[PDB]
């Protein structure tokens, strides 16, 4: 759209329903967390989409002591919900049928529909990692790298 995120910019303030049917506030996850980590899929329960989350559970039990990690995709709630429990995720996924979040991020298929996998990473309310179009493993791997990278710079 008109009013697309780059690096610097402040994080949307909107807020999205988990899949337990509860809203997110998007700028409270941000404040409450130094770091977070918003990865877009396409589609819920499907081959690649498992493959991301997945990984995302697996690296879940370190990157909770770096990040906040949220799942993001235009599913509706109980889409989210399914997806969620079959893959025993211990984060939360965000759904965004407008594609409004999605949106701004950069990852829009097209004006009229669907969603391309990607990764974004928060800092202080401000978008530090931008990842647009990228493998299923690129993003479970880069995610975490970059996570530890910003957490290295609190240092100073």
């Amino acid at each position: 759209d008109v009013n697309e995120l780059e690096i610097g910019d402040p994080i949307p303030d909107l807020s999205l329903l988990n899949e337990d049917n509860d809203s997110i506030s998007l700028k409270k996850i941000t404040e409450n967390n130094r770091v977070v980590v918003f990865f877009v899929y396409p589609r819920a329960s499907t081959p690649g989409s498992t493959r991301q989350a997945s990984g995302f559970r697996d690296n879940y039990q370190e990157l909770k002591e770096y990040a906040a990690v949220f799942g993001l995709s235009a599913d509706s709630v109980t889409s989210q919900k399914k997806f969620q429990s079959k893959q025993n995720l211990p984060y939360h996924l965000l759904s965004d049928p407008k594609r409004e979040f999605i949106g701004l991020l950069g990852a829009k298929k097209t004006p009229l529909s669907g969603s391309i996998r990607s990764h974004f990473i928060f800092v202080d309310g401000k978008l530090k990692f931008k990842r647009v179009k990228i493998s299923p493993e690129v993003s479970v791997n880069d995610a975490k790298k970059e996570v530890l990278e910003v957490a290295e710079k609190f240092k100073e």
